[PDB]
């Protein structure tokens, strides 16, 4: 149905500070209830969004910057996408929201933990809740993050809704490599939405087939959209000039992966990964991109003046990709004038590559079944409510091997740190689950070079074990880990990590 590529791509505007100093930068962002139309031919779309926005506001800070987030839940008290009340247990509000910095170096009570959730006017507020004004010092490098809801049960519904922004950590140090900078550095948050003729968004409320026992709503183990969004427009255009633009790609959808390429074969530069600059440039003709993932690309569009090429995808979301929809995401017409000399560049030297073994952490990845027999997703045979069990030490590296048994691949976060990628290594699953012994079926495979840098969310694929490393700091407190396909997360794929202080 909805024609590709008839409406121009948004660029979120970037939000300006209620008060800002020398010493502190204040910003208000009030989550609203919001109307927005999301293709050319659709009536718009009854959302929720930051500051009444969807995306949020681009937020852009530097390197050391004070930044202080005064996040505000101005919801209706009813959602309008489909609760499940069956999937947790603790009387408390319907709508409950929680802003996590994705990659924020950020102190504990300002993390967005799952319990730390408000409701409107934070007249309620969860048993983790200590303050209305989060703290972002961003003592950390230069980076792509992205600012999403966390709440307790609701996180794929609240996102879902439209509570997802981009977060630019800019690092001074980096301006003498010349990066494209500017209005050409653009942030693309690419969003995977279903949604009805009357524009209403369409989230399932039961798997297909559901009993009559079946609660319902019911939560689903996935969700994939029939139609692509990049900035909150459905497979939109962009006019480039014919020169060399940086762009931050962002996955932020609940479940999709993107397997993305260009449709002239042309090639993308990575510089960048979730946790910064790659310490040297890759030339890549694809990449996958799964949930929470960042890209920090560059794409050189100087010798393609006048051409439309579109941003592709191969991968499929609950069967084959399909041409004429998913396939799709976005479509560059190389048209606009050149504003300037392009003075940007496409170094080759970025940053300087990625110290004692504390610990090594054995996880594994799986699910138990409930009552109504819905797969129930764990992070190492625990639930969210069970005691604490990975508890790193401040200051402290830890290799964590992360075991997965199942059929698809998780995408792995691990809150405050960044870390380093060690190997992938193929096991042989039926012995694992039959005995608990890991024997492997092969060597022992070092990453990508998309991944010799810093990462915060990694794709644990089916079959392997994953090997990472991260030292724990600066900061001490209770922090999360969690598998970012949010129809996971909230059933209950994601536990506490508390990072000790003796
Ligand atoms: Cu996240
Ligand atoms: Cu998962």
């Amino acid at each position: 149905t909805l024609e590709k590529f008839v409406d121009a791509l948004p660029i979120p505007d970037t939000l300006k500070p209620v008060q800002q100093s020398k010493e502190k930068t204040y910003y208000e962002v009030t989550m609203e209830e919001c109307t927005h139309q999301l293709h050319r031919d659709l009536p718009p779309t009854r959302l929720w969004g930051y500051n009444g926005l969807f995306p949020g506001p681009t937020i852009e800070v530097k390197r050391n910057e004070n930044v202080y987030v005064k996040w505000m839940n101005n919801l209706p008290s009813t959602h309008f996408l489909p609760i499940d009340h069956t999937i947790h247990h603790s009387e408390e509000p319907e709508v409950k929201t929680v802003v996590h910095l994705h990659g924020g170096v950020t102190p504990d009570d300002s993390d967005g933990y799952p319990e730390a959730w408000f409701s409107k006017d934070f007249e309620q507020t969860g048993p983790y809740f200590k303050r209305e004004v989060y703290h972002y010092p961003n003592q950390q490098r230069g980076a792509i993050l992205w600012y999403h809801d966390h709440a307790m049960a609701l996180t794929r519904l609240n996102v879902y809704a439209g509570l997802v922004g981009a977060y630019i950590i800019h690092d001074p140090k980096e301006k003498r490599l010349k990066l494209p900078s500017d209005e050409y550095d653009v942030p693309l948050l690419i969003t995977d939405r279903t949604i009805n003729e009357d524009g209403s968004l369409f989230y399932p409320s039961a798997p297909e087939n559901p009993s009559p026992s079946l609660p319902n709503p019911s939560i689903v183990p996935a969700f994939c959209g029939e139609t692509i969004l990049v900035n909150g427009k459905v497979w939109p255009y962009l006019e480039v000039e014919p020169r060399k633009y940086r762009f931050r790609v962002i996955n932020a959808s609940n479940t999709r992966t993107y397997n993305l390429s260009l449709d002239n074969g042309g090639d993308f530069i990575q510089i960048g990964s979730d946790g910064g600059l790659l310490p040297r440039s890759v030339k890549l003709n694809s990449f996958s991109l799964a949930p929470a993932e960042r890209y920090d690309i560059i794409i050189d569009f100087t010798a393609y003046e006048g051409e439309s090429i579109i941003l592709a995808n191969s991968a499929g979301c609950g069967g084959d990709v399909n041409p004429e929809t998913d396939a799709n995401i976005m479509q560059f017409r190389v048209t606009k004038p050149l504003a300037q000399k392009d003075e940007s560049r496409k170094p080759k030297y970025l940053a300087s590559y990625p110290e004692r073994i504390q610990n090594i952490r054995t996880l594994k990845l799986a699910g138990t079944q409930d009552e109504y027999g819905r797969p129930v997703l764990l992070l190492n045979n625990k639930r969210w409510h069970d005691p604490v069990t990975e508890t790193p030490k401040v200051g402290t590296t830890e290799i964590w091997s992360i075991i997965n048994p199942t059929r698809g691949t998780h995408p792995i976060h691990l809150h405050l740190v960044s870390f380093r990628v060690l190997d992938r290594r193929p096991f042989d699953i039926a012995r694992y689950q039959e005995s608990g012994e890991l024997s492997y079926t092969g060597p022992a495979v070092p990453p990508p070079p998309s991944e010799k840098g810093w990462k915060d969310t990694i794709q644990a694929h089916a079959g392997e074990v994953l090997r990472i490393a991260a030292t724990f700091g600066p900061y001490s407190g209770r922090y999360v880990w969690c598998c970012h396909i949010l129809e996971h997360e909230d059933y209950d794929m994601m536990r506490p990590m508390d990072i000790t202080d003796p």
